């Protein structure tokens, strides 16, 4: 028999699991967000989840999994909009017996077990259960549904977040549970793969081998040093698991709702936290009062994800995380002093207040970025060309010159325009910038030949020794930095459109529009004002015609300031102490998880 | 009896007039645009014309007027809108009589002889003629209504075109009627007032005493310039008037339908000749096939208008008119060559040509103002900075670290946000860039006495010798430039918020937005870049970087460069050279007019 539900109010106000003559128990629910994604991404997650609950049950020697492990878990797939949603893909789940909301509970018998690059077989248990939304909202929504709803209908021991379009690996979501066994843990996650494409071939298109090293690496080294700790920064949307009991109460509360002391008018946390997602979780669980809770990181489950592939729409992508990583890390800095009325015992509460410094300082490190790749930039270049002299003078201006054209165009196109609209200009803006990575390069290489070479060998050393302890280093010749050209567009295209559109604005809704606009290009003018004060003191802005005219009042204007070297040597030093942090946290995961094993 | 009429069909498919036992003759048609007028608004026209009928009623000496005047004259009220109209000023035309298109003719035998402060006193002919639109559409709707409908309905001699709110003197129109008895003649206008408010009291806003000295010295010498030599840039939208046989044929047809000529793909001019309005009627006049058409301005009459006294709606009205002369004069000039293909006598073709170069010239001019008043101001103050040392260097970093951040304000607000939500901040920039004025004529001043003096005072006494020839000398004691400390606040922030807002943009419509953003965006950045050339050949943008540099390669950067002092004089050179132009334009028009009278 096949059942169907139409929920019609809010989730707060609102499954089959409970609907049962034995209270079946959700020791795990994968949530499925699915917006427009095609038939293969979302068919991508389901088939990767299958052979896990293969694994599972096939298991022999264990008290929570065995031949009856299926009935433990269910997996709802969470689907945002009818409207737009691609009926190729409700076709494969009405294939499987499975096709103001929709719910739909199957229990599927067969399993799809092969998907070519068109064509997916399937042959003859899952219980599947289909979320279908009404009416497009934002992920925000589902999750309310997810945790508001059905979570309370189900009692979840584990909750586990997945996207349509992400491969659970061969045997990733029983790894996932097996952290929960400590009682301390509150939540915990899976690392991220690329899809590199049959016989590695995207790795052709630069971008997925740009976003190929930014997620390897993110995951070998920020995931492992965060949950050292106890607090991860994010867990991921891809695929991430939170114990119930620990989200349950005040942090779900705060993380729908907002914060609940507010007046008529808005406050800047009150009226801008919308901006961190998913990352508002972590911080009212693990410094919840009277409570000790920890966050870990699994690396024994993976799930590799597809990436998109042209320059506009990772443009698009790229400037929601950046914005949810401001936001929710001043916040969560901003409210460090809690950690302290927790439960944690004295240690742990020391070692959490060090660590929210250490992400406030990480921050405060990503703001600077801007100007910090324009003063290493222009100080490399002008180093080139005060020294090498020859092309490098007039390819020093034609650099600058092409960097300041570049640099102002990204300005009035995030603020004016579209990226979509102005796409062949982006690709040229990509190779450019990839041209004058290819310049420092060589400046780089040159200048230390004929002699910064110490620390780009320690922190390139730090990142191979960690990167095969990880067991994962062939992306390190996969063209990784050979692609990382696309790293000068990191820096300086992705922050420029992701400042200059904090708010996403669309012109009760005119007065909150205004008030998003003059908060959104207030904290523009700071951004840049800030990093120009750094600039200031290459001593750009009239404080060079300043210093000057007082040297007249008792001359002329130098070219170089010692204020740019030791503001060169303090970036080199600053990312190779962030790099020894991570490698040591790294380390030091998995010399425990050794030593446990 | 009263009439009604609701017309359905556009213009082109389409009067009480030539419904009558003997053809009337349209001598003259008013045009009145109104929006949303305030009713004492829009009541001062039909106040000011009624006065203006009763003038050319009781004169004797006259073959054309007489007591059997008030026949040949129309009133066309074209209303904007019915939604959006104010029914206190209904009312008010219901007193008189007169209260996809509506249209209301009626006799008003009752004249309206007193307007205090909210009273409007109605005694005991008009013909009035009260166009009501069904929905909003652009004003150039409401010409196409004029032009293309209700003109080849009356047959006019003269077409003249007034704005609810505004003053027709006491006796303007039938001056501006008397232009055109000189056959070569093809459209005229007239002067327009600022209401500088009862015992001048809106001399205190100082914007209004800022728009005051900026419409009578525009009145004073640019009308009558343009008028000398055949081809007036804009017939004022508020009181100017075109023969209709003139106007008659090619002139409307590429004023409302645009370009004809024209693919799928947009082209530069054919795509964005809606910026330039009202501007290329005055062009396909004067350059007609076969034709010798003359453009006028009559100085004997006079209209006052109303002004915005704050500062946003002061912006929001000014971006639309720098937008449209700039198109305006780039269209006409890059087809100035049909001038030759005219009717003109070889005189007057010489003549349009030199004074399309004229006004061309100009606009080549407005479209350097941002780095020439960037020049101006920054070698202005490094100047005293650099002689009078003292508070006036850190005075000049500290107005260059203003100017600065209120630019760059003014390029993320202009881009991003809107004038009204941002009230007081507008209000401070325009402060802060009045006491840079004052400092600016603080430095002139004392580094005039210690010792560009010639220059000033030869403009501004050109300015008054010019301004009492014309008459009408008070305004420079009335505040003017005393209140033209506006003026910093005219040249950056009205044409940084005018090119950033080239488009007017709201999210086949989305491809056309697609490329107006691109053309916008590109403008945007053309204007930054070549105002930025010129204030790089200062040599900023590492051009002084590459100078030193070379010299190395055979030193350090020196403060101050020639280059400066040559754009300053040549700076100063010029607008004495417009000034001088425009006062003999007024000089010839001046004498010519008393030698004839
Ligand atoms: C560029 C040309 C492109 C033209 C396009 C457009 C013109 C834009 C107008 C401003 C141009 C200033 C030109 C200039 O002086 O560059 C100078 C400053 O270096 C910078 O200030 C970096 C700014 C990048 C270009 C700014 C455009 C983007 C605007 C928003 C950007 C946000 C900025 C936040 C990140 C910095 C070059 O540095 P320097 O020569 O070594 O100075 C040493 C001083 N010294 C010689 C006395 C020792
Ligand atoms: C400003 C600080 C505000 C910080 C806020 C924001 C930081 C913005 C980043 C750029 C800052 C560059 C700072 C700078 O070097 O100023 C210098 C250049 O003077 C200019 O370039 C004028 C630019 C006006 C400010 C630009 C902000 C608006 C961006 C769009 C503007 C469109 C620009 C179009 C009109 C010019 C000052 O001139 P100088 O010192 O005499 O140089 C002489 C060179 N010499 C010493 C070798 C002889
Ligand atoms: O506005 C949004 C963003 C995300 N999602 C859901 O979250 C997933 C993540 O989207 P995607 O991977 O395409 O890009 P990302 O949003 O992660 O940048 C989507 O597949 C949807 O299931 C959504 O429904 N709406
Ligand atoms: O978008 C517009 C602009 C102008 N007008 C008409 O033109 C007049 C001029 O408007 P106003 O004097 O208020 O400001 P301006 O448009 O001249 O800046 C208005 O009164 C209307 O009659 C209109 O109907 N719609
Ligand atoms: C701070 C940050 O980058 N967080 C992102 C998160 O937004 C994203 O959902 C996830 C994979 O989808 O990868 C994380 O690294
Ligand atoms: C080039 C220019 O400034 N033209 C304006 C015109 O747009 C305006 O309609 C008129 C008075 O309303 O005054 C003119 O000076
Ligand atoms: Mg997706
Ligand atoms: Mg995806
Ligand atoms: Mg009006
Ligand atoms: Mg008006």
């Amino acid at each position: 028999f096949m059942r169907y539900q139409a929920v019609t109010c809010e989730p707060n106000q609102l499954v089959r699991q409970l609907k049962y003559l034995t209270p079946r128990e959700t020791e795990l629910m994968l949530v499925v967000t699915m917006y427009n994604e095609d038939h293969i991404l979302l068919g991508r997650t389901l088939k990767g989840i299958m052979d896990n609950v293969k694994y599972m049950v096939k298991k022999k020697n264990s008290s929570t999994w065995g031949p009856d492990a299926w009935k433990k878990i269910v997996v709802c797939i969470i689907s945002d909009g009818r409207s737009k949603i691609n009926e190729r893909s409700l076709a494969l789940l009405s294939s499987l017996g499975c096709y103001a909301m929709h719910v739909y509970e199957h229990t599927t018998m067969i399993n799809i077990t092969n998907i070519s690059e068109s064509e997916v077989s399937l042959e003859c248990p899952i219980q599947l259960l289909f979320c279908l939304k009404e009416q497009n909202q934002k992920k925000i929504n589902s999750h309310r549904w997810a945790f508001e709803g059905f979570a309370e209908l189900l009692r979840p021991n584990i909750v586990t977040l997945l996207d349509a379009g992400t491969m659970p690996g061969k045997d990733s979501i029983y790894q996932l549970w097996r952290e929960f066994r400590n009682p301390n843990v509150g939540g915990a996650c899976g690392e991220i793969r690329t899809d590199l494409g049959k016989r590695f071939v995207k790795l052709l298109n630069p971008l997925v081998a740009s976003q190929n090293f930014e997620y390897k690496m993110s995951n070998i080294l920020d995931k492992t040093t965060e949950s050292n700790f106890g607090f991860i920064t994010v867990l991921p949307g891809a695929f991430s698991a939170y114990r119930f009991e620990a989200v349950r109460g005040q942090p779900l509360q705060k993380y729908f709702y907002g914060e609940i002391m507010e007046n008529e008018g808005f406050h800047f946390f009150s009226s801008n936290m919308y901006l961190a997602e998913d990352r508002i979780l972590c911080f009212e669980v693990v410094t919840k009062k009277n409570c000790n809770w920890i966050l870990k990181y699994c690396r024994s489950s993976y799930a590799s994800t597809d990436v998109p592939e042209r320059v506009p729409e990772f443009i698009l992508q790229r400037r929601r995380w950046l914005n949810g990583s401001f936001f929710a890390s001043v916040y969560s800095f901003c409210h460090f002093y809690r950690v302290w009325s927790s439960g944690h015992n004295i240690g742990r509460k020391l070692l959490l207040t060090v660590e929210f410094f250490y992400l406030f300082f990480n921050t405060l490190i990503s703001w600077f970025s801007l100007s910090s790749f324009f003063l290493v930039f222009r100080i490399l270049t002008v180093s080139i060309a005060l020294a090498y002299h020859s092309a490098f003078n007039v390819l020093s201006v034609i650099f600058l010159w092409l960097y300041g054209i570049c640099t102002l165009s990204t300005f009035i196109l995030s603020l004016g325009n579209k990226p979509k609209s102005t796409e062949k200009f982006y690709v040229l803006t990509c190779v450019i910038f990839a041209v004058m990575m290819i310049y420092m390069i060589f400046c780089s290489i040159f200048m230390s030949v004929k002699s910064i070479v110490i620390s780009l060998g320690s922190t390139y050393c730090l990142y191979l020794i960690s990167s095969i302890i990880y067991l994962q280093p062939w992306h390190m010749l996969t063209s990784f930095i050979q692609y990382i050209l696309l790293s000068p567009s990191y820096i300086n295209v992705l922050n420029i459109y992701a400042f200059c559109n904090v708010h996403d604005l669309s012109w009760y809704d005119e007065k909150k529009t205004g008030y998003y606009a003059n908060v959104r290009s207030l904290v523009i003018i700071f951004w840049v004002i800030t990093n120009f004060i750094i600039v200031a003191v290459l001593e750009t802005g009239g404080i060079a015609d300043y210093i000057a005219m007082k040297s007249i009042s008792t001359a002329e204007i130098p070219l170089m300031t010692s204020k740019a070297s030791i503001y060169f040597n303090v970036i080199l030093w600053l990312v190779a102490l962030s790099a020894l942090i991570r490698f040591i946290g790294c380390s030091i995961y998995m010399i425990v998880r050794f030593f446990k094993k």
